[PDB]
């Protein structure tokens, strides 16, 4: 798609078999997700970004579908209001800035 | 340009006179600098950020170019470990994310 | 042996029974070799390379022979161009780089 | 030096006179710098590796310090999150594998 940025990058994606939205994030390195309940193994990891850190749990190879691509990697979850697309997974799925 | 995700996307920018490295960041509206002296009018606001809140100082109509693109618009000033530019200004020079 | 470099690294391997050609590469973490039926049981697997990431199946703990030297470990079976010995298992044949 | 392979094969280097770190890769045809303002005339290439092909400059007769070696040839200066060192500059600076 050519995902336009008038309106937040919203997309459905599938975790855990499960449907969900979440948001495209250039500006993070990771993909956080909201506390839910995941099979697989994992283990603590702290991020940061604006305000502090969080403690999450992080999930290696874990199967997800954004907008109806497939990725197979790390994905913590933790405490935060959004479901946020790092570039960890948005690189698997080829996403590009242009201008 | 074309600008993969490989690496965090850093761009050069420019911003009260003074040029910058700064994220581009589909993930929030908002623009964020870190914190220096911009002249004129302000408003304190809070925002949030995945480790909690800030305050910043609002400024609005500020001159800002982003990799060599002219914009102008809201600049929140404040304690952020990196410039990120949000969708506010990525709109205006005519940024997508594709893939 | 003290393998000059002006030639690809190219060695024989043993893998699932079968001889095939495989390339000793430092710069890999991982062993991936191209799509063949692996007995037993494997995991989904995304690997990025210089062009992208490709899908691949994990098995872990995969008998397989380097240039003479036996070896245990994970082997990544998937759509690679080239059969390639990463990290992971030059460790166990005890390759070093010297210069 | 001698370096095992527990680690990534990671060394300073210098190329248009910035230090940078690379990956020594055995695995590598060529040497890829991630994109970066280097003076000199290049022309257009594709390289590939695993997932396809990218498009990189070519510059010819680059000099290269390789953990205080002085190497001199081809450097390809494209999109990639590594940097890295391949055979054609490995060679130069007498880089064997041994086991
Ligand atoms: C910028 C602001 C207006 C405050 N909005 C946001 O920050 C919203 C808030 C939302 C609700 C809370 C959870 C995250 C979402 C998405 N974010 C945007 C989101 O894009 C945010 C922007 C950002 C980038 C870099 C540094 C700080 C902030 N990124 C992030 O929070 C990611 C999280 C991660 N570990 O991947 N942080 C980083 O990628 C990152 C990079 C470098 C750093 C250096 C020092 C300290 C922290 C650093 N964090
Ligand atoms: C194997 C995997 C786990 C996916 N890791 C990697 O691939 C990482 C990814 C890193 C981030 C991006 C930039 C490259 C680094 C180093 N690579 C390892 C790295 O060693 C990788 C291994 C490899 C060799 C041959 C074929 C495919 C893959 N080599 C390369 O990518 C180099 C690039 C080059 N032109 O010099 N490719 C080759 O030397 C090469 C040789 C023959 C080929 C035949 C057909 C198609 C492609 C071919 N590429």
């Amino acid at each position: 798609p050519q995902i336009t940025l008038w309106k937040r990058p919203l997309v459905t994606i599938k975790v855990g078999g499960q449907l969900k939205e979440a948001l495209l994030n250039t500006g993070a390195d990771d993909t956080v997700i909201e506390d839910m309940n995941l099979p697989g193994k994992w283990k603590p990891k702290m991020i940061g970004g604006i305000g502090g850190f969080i403690k999450v749990k992080q999930y290696d190879q874990i199967i997800i579908e954004i907008a109806g691509h497939k990725a197979i990697g790390t994905v913590l979850v933790g405490p935060t209001p959004v479901n946020i697309i790092g570039r960890n997974l948005l690189t698997q799925i080829g996403a590009t800035l242009n201008f």
